[PDB]
């Protein structure tokens, strides 16, 4: 195997195997790395602005980048397995105009992350 690369996988509404809303919110694929005995993932979201907290596992995000121009950001959290499904939590605020009209939006969220990576790269 290999200790960092790219993984597939899906974000599903919690606790049940059907897509979540969130979804198309994150970027596919996301990248893997282990390092210090330990496994990450990096996973980059779209309307990054809109999405004011992520935490997987009980780990809220390390934010390793951002793209202010195309509103990415791209955050690290160690997870205790690479293929499998890990729950997780997502803070969401919008406050503009959506088809001309103001949308105001302010939730946090409960999501499954179902990730799909190689099972030969253990902790
Ligand atoms: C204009 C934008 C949005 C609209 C109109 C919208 C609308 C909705 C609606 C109607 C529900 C169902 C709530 C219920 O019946 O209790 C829902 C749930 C949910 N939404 Fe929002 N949403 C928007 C943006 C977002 C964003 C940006 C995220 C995260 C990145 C998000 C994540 C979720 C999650 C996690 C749920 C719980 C059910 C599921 O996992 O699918 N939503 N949303
Ligand atoms: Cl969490
Ligand atoms: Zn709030
Ligand atoms: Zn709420």
């Amino acid at each position: 195997g290999s200790d960092s690369g790219t993984l597939n996988y899906e974000v599903y509404k919690y606790n049940t195997n059907d897509t979540s809303i969130a979804n198309d919110y994150f970027n596919k694929p996301a990248k893997y790395i282990k390092k210090n005995g330990k496994l990450y993932v990096q996973i980059t979201v779209n309307h990054s602005h809109w999405i004011t907290g992520m935490s997987i596992e009980g780990h809220k995000e390390n934010i390793i980048s951002k793209n202010t121009a195309k509103d990415e950001r791209t955050s690290e959290f160690e997870v205790s397995k690479l293929n499998g499904k890990i729950d997780g939590k997502i803070d969401v605020y919008i406050d503009e105009k959506v088809n001309g009209k103001p949308f105001k939006y302010d939730h946090h969220y409960n999501i499954t992350y179902k990730f799909n990576g190689p099972t030969d790269v253990a902790g």
